[PDB]
RNA sequence: UAGUCGCUGGGUAUAGACCCGAAACCGGGCGAUCUAUCCAUGAGCAGGUUGAAGGUUAGGUAACACUGACUGGAGGACCG
């Protein structure tokens, strides 16, 4: 649902060695912003279950991300929670 | 082959007709200061319990859900 410009100023804002669109943080902000802009589309449609298996494959994939991360470094890891506002 | 009109008595008819006695029927009125419903305007219900919805907060959820604590004061509720 991401736009071109929203994806580019995404990564923009959180690219961490200019140019990098793999690490983790680069991703786990994409998949933080399409999970909380789907949010009011499943709002509305409550009867579309296909939909929501692709969100909730965002969400596992956003999971096991930030628990790579966490088990990497613990500062990056502390500093991306802070930024994105999620509990854990 | 004598009837008529009085008077006095015994009967009869129509009248309450020897006296007392119903439950009832019909007509015009009087009553909702009792009581039954209703309408307007007022006032009365000591004292003590239980504790719904809701709210706040801390968790928790992709989000809605869902848990605890505090609060809150419902009810042809409870004891009197
Ligand atoms: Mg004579
Ligand atoms: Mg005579
Ligand atoms: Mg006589
Ligand atoms: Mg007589
Ligand atoms: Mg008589
Ligand atoms: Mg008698
Ligand atoms: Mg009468
Ligand atoms: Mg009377
Ligand atoms: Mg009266
Ligand atoms: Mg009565
Ligand atoms: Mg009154
Ligand atoms: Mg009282
Ligand atoms: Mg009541
Ligand atoms: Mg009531
Ligand atoms: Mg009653
Ligand atoms: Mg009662
Ligand atoms: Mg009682
Ligand atoms: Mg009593």
């Amino acid at each position: 649902a991401l736009s071109v410009e929203e994806k580019a100023q995404i990564v923009n804002e959180y690219k961490q060695a200019e140019g990098d669109t793999g690490s983790p943080e680069v991703q786990v902000a994409l998949l933080s912003a399409n999970i909380n802009k789907l949010q009011d589309h499943f709002k509305a449609n409550g009867k579309d279950h296909h939909s929501r298996r692709g969100l909730i494959r965002m969400v596992n994939q956003r999971r096991k991300l930030l628990d790579y991360l966490k088990g990497k470094d613990v500062s990056r890891y502390t500093a991306l929670i802070g930024r994105l506002g999620l509990r854990r």
